[PDB]
Parts: C-alpha cells; sequence; structure tokens
C-alpha cells in the first residue's frame, strides 16, 4: 500500500527516521525537541502524529514531511524527509523540465493561486490526461506519456509552495510535479479493478453545494470491496453515500460524525458513490479505495 | 446609445452601408444578392436583419458584422464592416500588442477551448479588472489601465476566431481585444448612475443551473429605468425578476414566454435583478441597462 493519501504527506504515520534512505541524516525525537515548537508537550494526544518517536512527519502543514535533524554548524535544524512511498495515488512525481520541446506539450497557464486542483482542473476541462505544476504558479497540460523523458527527480526538489495554497507543492524552477487529472473530479465512470476515488477538488478542500455521483461498474465481479484511507468531513449536512446501481438503494451513508469502517464489502458489480456538500462548510475531504473480485 | 450588445454585432440593426466610412467599399443590397447565400429569398420575415437594404449584417454568426461588396477582380465578393458604433458595453477596443512588455501585465493562459467568457472568468477569478485575447487561444490578465499604451486598431484587426466559439472575436496575432471582467459575472454590487448587466457568463450561453443576484443600489435616486436592449431565453423555466431590495417583492419576471417591455421604471433606489437558470436549456442571454435618477 501506499503510505500518504494527501499531497503533502499530512496523514504519513509511517516509521521513516532519516531525511533520505540514501545518504540522508536522521531525524529528531519528538519527544525531545524541546527547544523547537514542534514536540509532544505542545501536541500531546498523539496530534499531527507526533508521539515517543522520530518518524518523519508534517505536523506544520508543510509542502512535505519533515524532521529536525539537529544542527551542525550548517545553521540548519530540520530538513525535509525524502519518502517514495509516501505519494499520493495520482501523483506520478516530480521531473525534470529542461524547456524546449516541454515534457507536456499541451496548453498551459500561469496564476496567482494556482493549486493542484486549479491545475488538475484547467487541463481536466481542456481534455487532458496530465497536468503539471512548476515554480509555485505556472500549469501545464498534455496527454504525452513521455513526460518522464527528461528524467525524474526528487521529490524534494518539486516543494516549491502553491501560489493559491501553501500547504501544497506546485513544483520547483526546473521540476514539474505531475498529477492524472481524474483527481477530484465531480463524478466519473470507473472501470478498473481497483483505483481510488477522491472528494470532490480534492486535495483542495471540496467547493460548496457539490453534488457529485461516480459509477463503479466492474463487470464479472462478484462483490465489491471499500476502505477510506483518508475521510475529512467537517458536517454532519456533507454526506458520502453508496447506492446499488440497480435499485438506487443506500447501502451506506457516512458524514463527519459518522466515521467508515475499516472495511466493508459489496454483494454487487454495479455501485454509485454520491457526494453531497453543504455550503456553509468545507473540509480536507476523503480518498475511498475499490477493490474488485472475480 | 450604442448600437451592439453582443460580442460580434448578430444584433445590429442600424444603417451603415459602407465596409468602413473611411476608406471603404460599398454595400449590395440583400433583396439583390441571390448569386450568394444570403439574401431575402433565404431570409424573408427579416431573419438576420436582412432585408431592402444594404446594411452590413451578421446573418452568418461570424465574428463581426459584414457585407458583400461585389467583386472586382480582387477575387473578394464581401468584407467585414468596421462600425464604431457596434461595440457591446464592456468591450473596451481593440489595441495593439508589441511583446514586451505587453498590454496587460498581469498572468495568462493559453485555452483550446478559449472564448471571450473563459478569459474574463479566467482573470476575475485571478482578481485582474480587465481581460485580453490575442491570436484566438491565448488570454492575459491584468490591472493596468494603460492597456492602451501601444495604440489602439481597427476592430476589424482583432477579428481571429476563438478556438472555444467561432462567432466570437478573439483578438489577432499582435492584436487584442480588451474586456472589462464584470461582463458576465454572476451577480454584483452596482452603484453607478448606469451600466449595463449581462446574463451571466455573456457572451456565452449561460450555464446550466445559474441562479445569480446582483444589486443595484444608487442612493439618493428617486426611481430607476430599466430597459433590455438583448434579451433572449429560450426556456419558460429560465427566469429574469426585479426584486425590491428592502421587501424582496417581486416587482417584474421576464421568461422565455414572457417579453420584457421597451423600459419600465421603478419607484426605488435600491432593486435586485435575479437570474434562474434551467439545466435542460441555455440560449443567448441578455443584457439590461439601468439608468438612475435625481
Ligand atoms: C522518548 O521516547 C523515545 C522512544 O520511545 C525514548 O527512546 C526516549 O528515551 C524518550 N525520551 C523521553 C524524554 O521521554
Ligand atoms: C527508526 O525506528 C525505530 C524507533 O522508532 C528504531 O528501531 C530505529 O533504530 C530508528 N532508526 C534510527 C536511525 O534511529
Ligand atoms: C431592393 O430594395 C432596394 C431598397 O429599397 C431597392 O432600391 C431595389 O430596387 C430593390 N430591388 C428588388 C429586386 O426588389
Ligand atoms: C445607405 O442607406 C440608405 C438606403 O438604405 C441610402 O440613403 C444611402 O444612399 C445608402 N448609401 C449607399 C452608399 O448606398
Ligand atoms: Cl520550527
Ligand atoms: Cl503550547
Ligand atoms: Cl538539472
Ligand atoms: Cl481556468
Ligand atoms: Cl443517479
Ligand atoms: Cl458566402
Ligand atoms: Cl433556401
Ligand atoms: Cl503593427
Ligand atoms: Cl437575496
Amino acid at each position: 500500500g501506499p503510505e500518504c493519501f494527501t499531497a503533502n504527506g499530512a496523514d504519513y504515520r509511517g516509521t521513516q527516521n532519516w531525511t533520505a534512505l540514501q545518504g540522508g541524516k536522521p531525524c529528531l525525537f519528538w519527544n525531545e525537541t524541546f527547544q523547537h515548537p514542534y514536540n509532544t508537550l505542545k501536541y500531546p494526544n498523539g496530534e499531527g502524529g507526533l508521539g515517543e518517536h522520530n518518524y518523519c512527519r508534517n505536523p506544520d502543514g508543510d509542502v512535505s514531511p519533515w524532521c529536525y535533524v539537529a544542527e551542525h554548524e550548517d545553521g540548519v535544524y530540520w530538513k525535509y524527509c525524502e519518502i517514495p512511498a509516501c505519494q499520493m495515488p495520482g501523483n506520478l512525481g516530480c521531473y525534470k523540465d529542461h524547456g524546449n520541446p516541454p515534457p507536456l506539450t499541451g496548453t498551459s497557464k500561469t496564476s496567482n493561486k494556482l493549486t493542484i486542483q486549479t491545475c488538475i482542473s484547467f487541463c481536466r476541462s481542456q481534455r487532458f490526461k496530465f497536468a503539471g505544476m512548476e515554480s509555485g504558479y505556472a500549469c501545464f497540460c498534455g496527454n504525452n506519456p513521455d513526460y518522464w523523458k527528461y528524467g525524474e527527480a526528487a521529490s524534494t526538489e518539486c516543494n516549491s509552495v502553491c501560489f493559491g495554497d501553501h500547504t501544497q507543492p506546485c513544483g520547483g524552477d526546473g521540476r514539474i510535479i505531475l498529477f492524472d487529472t481524474l483527481v477530484g473530479a465531480c463524478g466519473g465512470n470507473y472501470s478498473a479493478m481497483s483505483s481510488v476515488v477522491y472528494s470532490p477538488d480534492f486535495p483542495d478542500t471540496y467547493a460548496t453545494g457539490r453534488v457529485c455521483y461516480w459509477t463503479i461498474r466492474v463487470p464479472g465481479a462478484s462483490h465489491i470491496h471499500f476502505s477510506f484511507p483518508l475521510f475529512d468531513i467537517r458536517d454532519s449536512a456533507d454526506m458520502v453515500e453508496l447506492l446499488d446501481g440497480y435499485t438506487h438503494r443506500v447501502l451506506a451513508r457516512f458524514h463527519g460524525r459518522s466515521r467508515p469502517p475499516l472495511s466493508f464489502n459489496v454483494s454487487l458489480d454495479f455501485v454509485i458513490l454520491y457526494f453531497f456538500s453543504d455550503r456553509i462548510n468545507q473540509a480536507q475531504g476523503f480518498a475511498v479505495l475499490y477493490q474488485a473480485v472475480k
């Protein structure tokens, strides 16, 4: 399994305790980091994934997980962690852009409030299957499957902040962070054996008055397994439902105060996922992973 | 009064019968243009503004009005008309872009479905007050009031088609057609002595399930005059309402089958304009001009 389903590894809870597996420095313990803000005293109760360990975390909503190295005359107290297993489904990686010809050869925009979703959405409208974000404000679309052409980069090189949301990475100069344009669409058809479906506008907070239906139709499936590796909802009014495709009967309903079980199975090959959002509130959103069985 | 409230002078009904007032050629009569498609036989009943005259018209939904010149070995049967009075409120003109520094110095996009409204909307989101369209696909934002810096051009130089809608002009290479970003917004506050308010997404067809309120609040006005120099609605379900700001009482309601009077007055300084749109249909839209009185 991948270990983060957020854009910035907010949700990373794994056990990496080096800034990098290769060439890295080791993390300080969050229960000894009292010279800094971020430690188990400020965050008892396990807030932020912090606790009696030295694992990489991101409790300051930065653009990626990190930890405190301990300064070596460098002047550098902390570093971002480069965690290859922490890469949200739909994030295709960080690649080098050497200019002409660029990696994605569709159509572009630049934006003072650019975010990942904003880039994805522009690209999606345009009928392109990939979106690419650079230098915090630039956005590129394209159907090129050879975006990887000029070589992959370490994800820490794609850490320039999104101009629109300082909690999201938007690539780096010469560096472009690539996303599948399906991520966060309001509805869809799905047929794959398994895939992930995120809230509308993920990783941005889901817009107001959203109403989305996603059909998951897997002919030949005897039953389908659902799990929620992410689930943030603020309001009881905001809802996620599962509907029998044939009957439209409501199999399950999950809201701010109803919390999705570990997993559940549905005895159907045809299910609809339904999401209704309150105007008044928006929250982090969710991610649901479905696995079909033959 | 300005003589067109559309982007392409579809609605021009004035009496210009030269391709241009200065240096131009004269128009053929639409009731003699039988060697061409466009004539009073194909269009009896005055369709398209065509009839027993030689006035500039645009019945083929091209990007601007035109007429048939009559060929002079040129090989050229028709030309666009350059009509200075036919310039929809909000269209700020056609200007020269000489590259660095460009006329609008905000932020830009390029788009395979670019239209005027699309450009306006991008710019509007970004908090810029002007949008500029070039070469049919390019879109530029900015707050520069000196966009006119490199000189104005004849509107016929901004006639490259919008990639997204072949009925709209999207500038020309080296040429940029400028719009106020208020045009077609879904709602607003208005205070001016008078101004024009267009359908949502004008000049594109109004999106589905639109619900818009515009407040027109002119303190000191004894009463306010309303007229509709444009009104296309396909469905009875699609509606425009006027509401007493103080009471929210419905002063007037206009829909596909209810047709706005010449003018009407309201004995108030505070009125709300309300627009509800059916999912099923979208139409050309409307333009309403209000004049406050002291
Ligand atoms: C913090 O917890 C770590 C890991 O369990 C432990 O090794 C260390 O001694 C603890 N230090 C304090 C001050 O609790
Ligand atoms: C990383 O994880 C655990 C403690 O949480 C421990 O076994 C291991 O020694 C840690 N690595 C380092 C370098 O401290
Ligand atoms: C067409 O109408 C014009 C303008 O009224 C007139 O001058 C002309 O003789 C008419 N021609 C025909 C064929 O009706
Ligand atoms: C333009 O308009 C009217 C006829 O519709 C006429 O008075 C005038 O002569 C026309 N001009 C030309 C050049 O035909
Ligand atoms: Cl710090
Ligand atoms: Cl504290
Ligand atoms: Cl490099
Ligand atoms: Cl956009
Ligand atoms: Cl449905
Ligand atoms: Cl023709
Ligand atoms: Cl015919
Ligand atoms: Cl020039
Ligand atoms: Cl209201």
